[PDB]
């Protein structure tokens, strides 16, 4: 039936319906999973977003930055899945850097207080959050986060590319850790997609230019205004099909990051 | 099933150790409707083939045959019935005369020995697109086997030189089989103790090489940080499946590795 | 000389060993003029630079502190003279806490010390080239040390992380650094006996440690084409030397690998 | 004084006065080597085009694709250089691929023998040219060949990106040769120049935009018309001062490789 049956599944990273982890939890519980939802802060907003999902799901308060939330989170979780089940699954979608880090600000101005922020949340909190879930998880299990390609140097996205390329050094360290328990850890880089974290003069024509030219550049085209095809892809990695794929990224970018033009 | 309704063409099964073999195992298990390509000894890989889940075609498919290429596209709508097209094609064929590996050194493989492996391993990865895209499904996948080049080492020698090769020409399937709304991919497998890979352990290709690639071997399952058993192809079959499926759907040009996460640690 | 005329800002002298104190000591037999970095230990780092070939001016930086950043320039100014400006900036600065590394667990290396190392071994790749570019002349070349954090590996840790990092702000260096006709790059060095080094093969960071470090020093060896010796930094020196010359000029916001050929070679 | 002085070194790959060999050769003159020349075909017209060297060389013949040219080739550079001496330099700067394997030219209709060929030109070559030349370099010396990043697909490019990523493979394999000689083995990865090779509808704007992108791309900035920087790099590999490296590629590109956009 579906691809994720009776996979008791943590994702946590939804602030708006149009974030990549409100989509990934959709499509999941499409697929029969059984869903525990972590939100960061506003979380009288995120239980009415969340809501809006195909199923009920417990949520619960994380705090990545927050070490008594990280160390009561396995805990509240199990609590959430009542006590001998564990987790299958476990979604990073999380990622955070502060303005002067990013865009039109130069990039010798970002203040490593405002970087180090960022790659807390960014980076180190992939390790933390896997520290905290995996005595919970069953083998088999697969731990996935976000990822956007930081291989090379672009405008704009500045600091937190440098948080994206230690994120995928801290993956395939945590995918050492995660082994010892028989699970994976992977990242997913996605193309650009239309969340609200778009934010991050003429924004709205360039936008829609890094829109066509992704689009042109992937051989399997690129529609920024939909997650789906990202959520599809966490899912086959949350799922028995990719059994043997850790410490790893799958690209979920149209196949642009393989054409030069 | 994974792959419910999906036709499938399976092309590299010679033994009951062929990766392809078990590729076709998981499909079938996973409801994939196949059609089988063979190379040459059509009588053994009949016997082999008849020990599969389900009973398919197979057809007769040298890629180093210009008619039988030609001919491909419309053998297969003969097996598959017309108005019906492929939703996948699974590359799974690869050769490199001795000369080209082993303890022959480097230096030594004749330019017609690697070319004939080139054109097997790497090229015909092209041609079969180009023999099948016209009747390809949008949605559909074309997968290739890869063993990670990135790096030398000893005894693969040419071959990993033809997979390079096959990792540029992935690429290149991609832009055109774009064009059809299919995508392109290979799957880069740890090693496997295939009839061949066991033959090389033994000493087949030279003692050297032998003790080489023993501890390959062993190295690769140390590094792999959820471990590698070479004894079992079903995580590499799963993983094409994978591919092959709508789960997957917007990648492309691109190389997936099932290698227990070897390649991603140093030691 | 290869640096003939060249003015070059050297950090990260701290002993005899140090790998900043190598490439000082061949950019000079190059005829490069020197302005040299030291933090914390300025005694110790005064005697040591003492042996260098020749004398050259050396001044306090602590990367962590604002006001020796802000104020570098006007003391690198003073030190080669109103007028003069820098060809060449080397920065050669690295720092992870042990909790960051060696048997200490991967899941328990407290943030604050990961942050301290990525501030001093990654961003202030970034901050020294902000306060030096406007005293650096066009042609100039900014050069970092690196080790090749493509694949994790034991006991480096966090470091690997810092490493990333620094690869990726490197890339962005550039951006900045060709606004003035200035490159940037990193020197990815194989292992180098430092007195750290040896300690970490003699167990200081734990007996499981060093004894991984022991195979990776050997296998460095083993796999590098042209063999690799662990106990001579000057090749490593050279190799820098190399950047900061007028010889590769359209090399920028990358990598050289001066290695032995390692990472070329899975085995 | 020179950065190569008294350094033997082979040359091949010049055809035309715009050939990125001519200007390899003319550096490598400048800088104190002593030069052997190679050509393919059409010697007169080489002889007539090395003339415009800095200073006279020995032209010797070289199909690479000839096995008994490959086989007399270091017993005919010998009688160049004397008996007794050693080259310290090799550099391969050859490339071929049939029109059939290039631009407007569909991929899928390139047949294996055309590729085949180009391989051969392009990539094999470089190994046997090692081959054939190794045993007559000293200990410390360098041979070096010429690459285009195949990482990534690209328009026109087609089948030459597919020899040039089989090339990167050989030049890994050749330094494990090499080594045994004490001799390196890299390969330049350039920018494109606006050699007479340039030639592989509205090509002339279309290449002007490779240009311009090109040189916006490279941090340091690019110039198609200008051969030097590219001469510079491969003569660094040529000297004592890149000595731990080999098997690996070195990017004279104004660093447009490092940058997504
Ligand atoms: N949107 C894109 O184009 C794109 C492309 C590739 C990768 N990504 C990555 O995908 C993930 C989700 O991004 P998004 O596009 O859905 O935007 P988003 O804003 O909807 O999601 C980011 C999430 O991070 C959470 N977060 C921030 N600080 C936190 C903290 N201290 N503790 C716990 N949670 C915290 C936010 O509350 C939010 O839910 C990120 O890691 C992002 O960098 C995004
Ligand atoms: N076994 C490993 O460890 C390993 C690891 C990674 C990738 N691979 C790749 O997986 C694929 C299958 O190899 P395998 O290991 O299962 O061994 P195999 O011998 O069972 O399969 C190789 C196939 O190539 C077919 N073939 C050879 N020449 C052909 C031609 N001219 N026309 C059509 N088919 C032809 C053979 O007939 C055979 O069925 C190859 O591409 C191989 O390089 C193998
Ligand atoms: N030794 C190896 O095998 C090896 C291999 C590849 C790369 N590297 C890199 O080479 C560089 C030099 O390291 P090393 O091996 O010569 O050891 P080292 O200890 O001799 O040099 C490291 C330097 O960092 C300086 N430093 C630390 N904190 C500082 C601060 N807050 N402000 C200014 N300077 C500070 C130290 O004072 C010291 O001089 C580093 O970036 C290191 O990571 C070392
Ligand atoms: N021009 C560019 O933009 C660019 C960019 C990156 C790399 N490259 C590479 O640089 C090298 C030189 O190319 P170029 O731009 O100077 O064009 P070119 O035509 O001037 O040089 C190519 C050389 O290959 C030689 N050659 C072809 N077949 C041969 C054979 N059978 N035997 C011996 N020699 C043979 C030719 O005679 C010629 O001298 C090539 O390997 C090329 O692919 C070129
Ligand atoms: C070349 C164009 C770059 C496109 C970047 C795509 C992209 C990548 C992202 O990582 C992203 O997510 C954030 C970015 C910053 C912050 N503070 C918070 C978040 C959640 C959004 N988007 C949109
Ligand atoms: C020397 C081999 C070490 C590589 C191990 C993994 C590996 C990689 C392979 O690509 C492989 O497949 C072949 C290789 C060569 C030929 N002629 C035919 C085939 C089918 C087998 N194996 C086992
Ligand atoms: C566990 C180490 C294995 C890596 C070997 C090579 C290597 C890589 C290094 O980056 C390194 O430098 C440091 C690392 C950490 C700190 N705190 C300070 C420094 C200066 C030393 N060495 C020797
Ligand atoms: C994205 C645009 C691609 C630019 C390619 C640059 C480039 C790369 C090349 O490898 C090249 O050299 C040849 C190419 C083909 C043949 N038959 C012979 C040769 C010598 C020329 N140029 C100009
Ligand atoms: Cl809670
Ligand atoms: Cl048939
Ligand atoms: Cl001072
Ligand atoms: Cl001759």
């Amino acid at each position: 039936t579906g691809l994720l049956d009776g996979k008791r599944i943590l994702v946590s990273g939804i602030i708006t319906d149009s974030s990549i982890a409100f989509h990934i939890a959709r499509v999941a519980q499409e697929q029969g999973a059984q869903l525990v939802l972590t939100g960061f802060d506003r979380l009288r907003l995120i239980q009415r977003i969340t809501d809006r999902l195909p199923a009920k799901a417990p949520l619960l308060e994380l705090d990545v930055q927050n070490e008594e939330h990280l160390a009561s989170l396995a805990g509240r979780v199990t609590e959430a899945i009542g006590a001998g089940n564990k987790l299958d699954g476990v979604v990073h979608s999380i990622g955070f850097m502060p303005q002067t880090g990013m865009g039109i600000n130069p990039f010798f101005d970002a203040p490593y207080a405002d970087v180090s922020k960022g790659i807390h949340i960014s980076a180190y909190s992939y390790a933390s959050m896997a520290k905290a879930l995996l005595p919970i998880m069953n083998p088999g299990g697969s731990i996935v986060g976000m990822d956007f390609d930081p291989s090379r140097a672009m405008p704009a996205y500045n600091w937190m590319t440098v948080a994206k390329s230690a994120l995928e050094s801290v993956n395939r360290f945590v995918a050492r850790e995660a082994g010892k328990y028989g699970v994976r850890s992977n990242l997913v880089a996605a193309g650009p997609i239309r969340t609200l974290a778009m934010s991050a003069e003429e924004a709205g024509a360039q936008i829609q230019l890094l829109e066509e030219g992704w689009d042109q550049r992937a051989p399997i085209g690129w529609n920024m205004k939909d997650a789906t095809p990202v959520a599809k892809t966490v899912c086959a990695l949350l799922s028995d099909w990719l059994p043997a794929t850790t410490g790893d990224i799958i690209y979920a970018d149209g196949g642009a990051h393989t054409q030069l033009l």
